[PDB]
């Protein structure tokens, strides 16, 4: 029967019980796993992201010096790459972050500044995740403009790399597209389409978001940028998805939904957006073929879905 879903931007409290309790960073593979400290340091986030609440501020942490380092070798190598590679709403608003979320090679943002922030530019907020969120719940945030987010940083051993998302990749990564206002109404779409859809359904939600969210690329003109955040917090993939190499699709959902990808090396295709209005306009297409014996609508004046 009906999956359960959230209905007031506050039942969102409910995923934190529903987590993958066994971690990456417990992987042989992991570049921390023989690094007890690591381990330690990851746990002290993960009770953070346990124990917060809708409507509380989220915590501010101390980051060491090996993790400011960490983040600035991050920092300043990416950053090169945004003014020729990035889509314009990205470097649209990257200033602004510079200036009032103090984004610098020198300083881990904390996530109450960038979330404040983003609710001044399109209602979105963040709120700390301890591991892995199901798909489901991970997609069902988005319908309230909640972004589930990490806060702990990848091990100092290898900075340019990471087998899962990090603070480096949820800033550089995702939170500048969120601070567009089409880009906002287009993940809140994804959401929206989730809540209550079988898992059959779910999981293509979930491709169309990686295709999308994590690895799209946008028509600018006659030209193509990357927007993905998958694309913009890794050095290598940015260069490569805009040479020749990869083949480029135009998005089309009743296709790019059933595409199998690889989590592991450089995409060999790429989805390109034509706007995320147009996107929006795809994906509210879309979820009209899911079958849900009913229809959904956010009222933000109250913060509720409303179903019809
Ligand atoms: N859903 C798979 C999980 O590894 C994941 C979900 C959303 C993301 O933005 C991401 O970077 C990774
Ligand atoms: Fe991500």
């Amino acid at each position: 029967t009906v999956p359960w879903f959230p209905r007031t931007i506050q039942e969102l409290d409910r995923f934190a019980n529903q987590i993958l309790s066994y971690g990456a960073e417990l992987d042989a593979d992991h570049p921390g796993f023989k690094d007890p400290v690591y381990r330690a340091r990851r746990k002290q986030f993960a009770d953070i992201a346990y124990n917060y609440r809708h409507g509380q501020p989220i915590p501010r942490v101390e980051y060491m010096e090996e993790e400011k380092k960490t983040w600035g070798t991050v920092f300043k190598t990416l950053k090169s790459l945004y003014k020729t590679h990035a889509c314009y709403e990205y470097n649209h608003i990257f200033p602004l972050l510079e200036k009032y979320c103090g984004f610098h090679e020198d300083n881990i943002p904390q996530l109450e500044d960038v979330s404040q922030f983003l609710q001044t530019c399109t209602g979105f907020r963040l709120r700390p995740v301890a591991g892995l969120l199901s798909s489901r719940d991970f997609l069902g945030g988005l319908a309230f403009r909640v972004f589930h987010c990490t806060q702990y940083i990848r091990h100092g051993s290898k900075p340019m790399y990471t087998p899962e998302p990090d603070i480096c990749h949820e800033l550089l990564g995702h939170v500048p597209l969120f601070s567009d206002r089409s880009f906002a109404q287009f993940s809140q779409e994804i959401g929206l389409a989730s809540l209550g859809a079988p898992d059959e359904y779910i999981e293509k939600l979930a491709t169309i978001y990686w295709f999308t969210v994590e690895f799209g690329l946008c028509k600018q003109g006659d030209s193509i940028k990357a927007y993905g955040a998958g694309l913009l917090s890794s050095f290598g993939e940015l260069q490569y998805c805009l040479s020749e190499k990869p083949k480029l699709l135009p998005l089309e959902l009743e296709k790019t939904a059933i595409q199998n990808y690889t989590v592991t090396e450089f995409q060999p295709l790429y989805y390109v957006a034509e706007s995320f209005n147009d996107a929006k306009e795809k994906v509210r297409n879309f979820a009209a073929t899911i079958p849900r014996p009913f229809s959904v609508r956010y009222d933000p004046y109250t913060q509720r879905i409303e179903v019809l």
